[PDB]
């Protein structure tokens, strides 16, 4: 797949952005890369997917710094 991470999410899901990092706050990480990234310790934000999106992780057009958890780099 396109993603490195690539794990899809249901409606309702739990997902974080990081307000110091991410380009914007569409810019989304799951909860697993999330847990395991130098954004934990940022201004995080958690929006509630309304269903279809995917994690960003690893997507280094997406955020300004720290664009992959250590999982996938
Ligand atoms: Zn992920
Ligand atoms: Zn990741
Ligand atoms: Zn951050």
């Amino acid at each position: 797949g396109s993603q490195l991470c690539g794990r899809v999410f249901k409606s309702g899901e739990t997902t974080y952005s990081c307000r110091d990092c991410a380009i914007d706050p569409t810019c989304v990480l799951c909860m697993d890369c999330f847990q395991d990234s130098v954004h934990k310790n940022h201004r995080y934000k958690m929006h509630t997917s309304t269903g279809g999106g995917f994690c960003d992780c690893g997507d280094t057009e997406a955020w300004k710094t720290g664009p992959f958890c250590v999982n996938h780099e």
